[PDB]
Parts: C-alpha cells; structure tokens; sequence
C-alpha cells in the first residue's frame, strides 16, 4: 500500500524478472548490472579503508579527496572544470543524485520533460515531487534512434521547470550527436530550463560515438546538474558512490534533499573510487573494449536466431525485435521467456508512458561473460 | 537554490559545527557517530565481501540472509516475529528507511507529529512529502525528561496521519517508559495513526531503563514501521545498513519510494552486517557496558566543572547546561566553544522547532575513545571560572 502518486510505480517488472529468473536458472539478459569487478586496485583501496577504520560518516558533501578526483575526471575527460569544494556532491548512485536533484529543484506542480523510453526511476521521483511528467519520444534513425528536437521543442511550456537527457541513453544505447545536444541546449536555453543529465554510461561509446557532455554546450553550464557514477565505469553498482556537478546554487538544491534522503553513505569506498578515478582511466578503455566486443557477440547471434537488431552505440544495453521470429506481443514475450526458453530480457513497455515499434522491442544486456552471451544465445535459438 | 519548503532546512549545524571543529583540533563532543569500530569480525567479513565479487547491487529488499538476520535479532531480543520475505526491507541507513516511509506512506496535506526537540531529518522529510509538521515537546521530569500524553493527545487533529517516535531518544537520551509507549499506542489507534518508530539505539539503555519496541504495544504491530540500523549497533555509520520492519503493506510503501531514492546499497556489508546480528550479541553488550562506563564519566566531569547535568538513560548522547557556569546563551556558548576551549557540542536549539530549559541545553557525545573524552572534559574544565 502506498501513497497515491507512487502506486503506478509500487512494484517494477525488473524486480520480478530478476527474481524468476534467479530461480527458472534463467540466463539474466534483462539484469542492470556486470557479472564482473571493478579495478582489482580498486576493490584492494575498498578493504584497505575498511580495516584502517574509514567506516563512519564521510563529510556530508563526500569526501574531499573523492571530489576532487570527480573534479579532476572530468576536467581530464571533458575540459569541463567543477570547483571541487562548492560544485560537486558525492551521493548514494547516480539514482539518489536523480531523485535529490528533482526533489531539491522541482516545485510540486512543475512539468519536467522526460525523454522516452526512460530510466525506471525518472518518473516516480517526478511523482514524489508533486511534478508532472511530461515525455517526448525517440524516434527511429533508421537502424538506430534519434532525439526529435521539434518535438522536444513542441512540449515545453511555461510549467516546464526541468528536463532530464540521459546518454548514452538506457534502453536504446543512443548517444546523443552534438547536434543533438546543441539542439537541446537552445531549446533549455530558450525556456530557461534546469537540466539534468544521467552520463552514468560516459565510459561506454562505441562506433565513433563520441560522448560529449551537455553542460559543455552554450549556456549550459550554468543550468546543468550532471550526474554519474562509479557504478558502471568500474563495475561497483552494489557500492553506490555517484555524484552530481554544476553550479554552486544546484548544488545545493540537490544537496538540501540528498542530505535528508540517506545523509551520506558508502565511506570505504570514496577513498577507493577516488583512486580509481585518478589511475585507472587504461582499465575503463579495456572495459569498454571488452563491452564492444560482447554486444557484436550478442547482436550477431540474436541476428543468426532472426531477430532484427537495433544499433547500438553506448551502454552495455542494445535492443532487438522478435517480431521477425513471430513473436508481435514483446511484454508476454518477455513473461514467457524464462519459463518457456531460460533467458529473462525486458519489454521496452519498461521503459514507456502507458498511453510505435517500441512496443516491440526488447532490451538485452551484453555486460555478462562471453559463455553466459553464448548461453542465452543457445538458449534463444530454439525461437527460430 | 532550492525549493520553497526545504529551504528552512536547506544547511545543518550539524556541517558547520564538524567542520570547525575537524580542522582547528576542538575535540568534538557534537558529532553522531562514534570513534571505534565495530565487530573485527564484521569488518573483514565485509572485505572478504569486496573480495568474493560480492559488489553488484543486492537483491532490492536487501539480500536474504541479511533480512532473515534482521528478523532473527529482532525476535531474539524482543520476541517479535517478522517475516523476513515481506515485512522487512533493507534500506539505506535508518535514515532512508525514515525518508522512504514518510515518502511512501503519509499523503501531502497529512500531518506528522514530532516529538521535540527531535533528529535533523524528520522535519525536512515530511516537508518533502509534501505533509506538515505538527510538534509536541518532551517534558523535564526532575532531572530527567518525560513524554506529555495530554499535549500530544490535544496535538492531533482530523488530518494528522502520521507520528514519529524516537526512543532511545537523541537528543535528551530519554527512553520511553511503558506507560509512555502505552499513552501513545492509545492515541495511535484512536487516531488510526501509521507510527513510525526511530529504534537505532535500541543496543544503548542503561541502569533500570528498558527498551520496549512500541510496535509490541497494543494495536501497534499493524500499524507501525519499526527502524533500526547497523549504524550504532555496530559502530558502522559509513556503511549505511539500515532497515524498516512492518505489515508487509506498509513496507511495500516504504519499498515503492526507497527504490527509487538510492534502489539498493551497501553490498559487501549486507553479509556482513547479516553476520554481527547473527553472532556478536556478546561484543554489542560489552559495547553498550562501555558506553555506560564512558557517560558516567563524562557525567561526572561535566558536574563536576558545574555544569547541571541531565539524566540520559541511553543513546550515546546526554545534555547539560551551562548556566550555572555563567552561560546563559547556550547557541552562542557552542559557536564559541572550539576557538575558546577547544570543544565542540551541539546547542538544544538544533533539535528545536524555529517557532525555559530546551534553549539552554547542550547536547554531548561520549561515544568517544576514553581518553580523547578524558582530555575533552579536561579541556572544558577552563569554564570552571
Ligand atoms: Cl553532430
Ligand atoms: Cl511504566
Ligand atoms: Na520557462
């Protein structure tokens, strides 16, 4: 029972898919995150802290060495330069920098534009907010998606207080062109709206994508919370050590929620991450690699199997049609699966406005070992 | 910089005290974490966790040993029986827990009652949700500090919904009586209240006082939302195991909003965690003896330098005052504090609502490493004249 702004959001599909796949012996393909670690300096400077006694609260912005080497990430990976003492917020994943910065920034009443299809967690925030959703569709390009910016356009009004972008984008693995983004950021710009960014995939571009930060565009600075996280980049989404940048008065919206929700959190690890972050750029680009290897894998045998595969070109997600194997219904799809084949994916209705092809497709996830890739896609051959 | 209603609680003093104090060298009798450690055997579970690749996000009510943990601590120190699968839920801290219940459960335009002087998050949280505070204070009974049951009767209203109780209770270390937790339950009921309960220093009672889960209190268990947290039990403040135990559909509310505020956390310290409820009731029992040891010396010290000090019956946390030193702004007294005598306290007005004994109480903590406490005592004996 819950209150009612929350109750279309009270449970998820990815919790029940997970738990009956855990025990179908289903291959997870629908999981959000690896199967491995993160840097093995990392997970050592983890242990360290925790024997040495790093096991109370950190500072309620994060630990100064930990900001700073956010700070510095970025300005090394971006040229985009966050004081580290005023313009940085260590927070429990990107998921709490999400839900502090629409809490401590959105008036109840407010629209925030979603994109769509959309992270699971965007749309119940805005809820508890007292904001309104508002969500512009992706559109096709033709074998991958692309932001249409009239549209975006089109959707804003003088409620539109935020909009929230993520790229490279969970579930359809877009990465958002500068055109894109300069698109985005003139129309923020002309409505005088806060945006939130979600890079906790900056790592993760592949095919000459290139991953380009939207507070880096004209007039962006100034009205951007960007967010990430440890989570993804080094494998550690069971620690929860993101962070949100931007301007010193975002910040602290963002901090004057954050610090109600949790206060801080994850103390032995922002040594360990901040360590991470200063050193382990060589072992980021292997991972990344790594992943581009295992979605040609994936994608390659889903299009043996038959179904029709969408680009990808970020994330460690990509999206297939099985349509072309008979299948028109991808939520009972999805249902069906484990029981009926052993792998577990999700619908892209997941990820959609309950009231165009998206209602076809599903997500599959690549961060797994090459044989558990090759499982699932032993198991799925049975579909042709 | 943010939005209409957090802005009250947009900073805390509880940052800029910290941080005076961290980097001038004031011993800090302010702080809310302790200075040990917990269990040895917890801390190398939790690395042999990071280890054992055990760092990807947990199951999201928490991992099932930790949760069956949970249910089978709570049973075996107050004989309650949660069902680890549906009534308790893994959060992150108590904190999140409290956040996440109100968010969950309490409807914009409810009323909460408070007890005050009350913790930093309640207020904030409930202007969160979008519901409005509505605060009883404690009362002084000699020394020490009582629940009024008339004034929290007359507090409620044809829209309050809600209560949060915190016993032990931070600030005074007051521990509600059962008489007192049977006044509440009575108008809990009468009321149809969601009550949430703050049990964090369930471990820390001292002398005669008892801890008496109210969600044991008649017509409670289907009604109240019960946290507790790893956090002081076991001295891991920094690794944010927490958890919320009830009916499972008010846990299922709890769970619809945390999911959302951090989804899950603290992945190599759920086993570890799981491990202390499991097997270190001997080392939170010498933890708790220690903890005694250490208020009667801080007690003892502060009365002796002449301050008047206040009865604490548990928490690790007791007030003072300093009048009687010549001290009669107890706010400005603590912003002096650590420039003047290198100590840092907490003022009562912390605790307080923005809108008499409350003013002029200062909290301390002795949660601290003997002989760091000793040479706070030492340091604060200057005001002796
Ligand atoms: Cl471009
Ligand atoms: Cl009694
Ligand atoms: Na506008």
């Amino acid at each position: 029972a819950t209150v009612s702004r929350l109750r279309p959001y009270a449970t998820t599909v990815f919790a029940e898919m997970s738990a009956l796949a855990t025990r179908i012996g289903a291959v997870n393909l629908g999981q959000g995150f690896p199967d491995e670690d993160g840097p093995p300096k990392m997970l050592q400077a983890a242990q360290d802290a925790i024997a040495g006694g790093v096991n109370q609260y950190p500072p309620g912005p994060g630990s100064a060495p930990l900001r700073r080497a956010i700070a510095a990430q970025r300005r090394r990976h971006f040229g985009v330069d966050y004081d580290p003492e005023t313009e940085v917020l260590v927070t429990v994943g990107a998921t709490e920098a999400i839900a502090a910065a629409v809490l401590g920034l959105v008036e109840p009443g407010s629209e925030v534009l979603l994109i769509e299809p959309f992270y699971d967690s965007y749309s119940p925030v805005v809820a508890m907010a007292g904001a309104h959703r508002v969500t512009v569709p992706l559109v096709p390009d033709g074998r991958g998606f692309a932001l249409d910016a009239d549209a975006l356009r089109r959707a804003v009004t003088p409620r539109t207080r935020a909009l929230i972008i993520n790229s490279p984008h969970n579930p359809t693995g877009a990465v958002l062109s500068a055109t894109e983004l300069a698109a985005i950021a003139e129309i923020a710009v002309a409505a005088n709206l806060v945006v939130i960014t979600d890079e906790v995939y900056e790592h993760l571009v592949f095919d000459h994508a290139r991953h380009l930060p939207l507070a880096g565009f004209d007039g962006m600075a100034e009205r951007t919370i960007t967010i990430s996280s440890a989570a993804k980049m080094f494998n550690c989404t069971g620690w929860k050590i993101g962070w949100a940048c931007g301007p010193a008065e975002l910040i602290a919206g963002v901090r004057a929620a954050k610090q109600y929700l949790s206060y801080v959190g994850g103390a032995p690890f922002q040594p360990a991450v901040a360590l991470a972050l200063d050193t382990e750029d060589a072992w980021v680009a292997a991972l990344r690699n790594s992943l581009r290897a295992r979605r040609d894998r994936l994608a390659a045998g889903l299009t043996e199997i038959g179904f029709a595969v969408h680009d990808s070109y970020g994330t460690y997600f990509l999206c297939a049609d099985p349509r072309p194997l008979g299948y028109d219904d991808s939520t009972e799809f999805c249902a069906a699966l484990p029981e009926k084949v052993g792998v577990a994916a999700i619908p892209m209705s997941a990820f959609c406005d309950p009231a165009d092809v998206w209602n076809h497709l599903v997500r599959f996830t690549f961060c797994k070992r090459d044989d558990t890739l090759d499982e699932a896609i032993r198991r799925l051959s049975v579909l042709a």
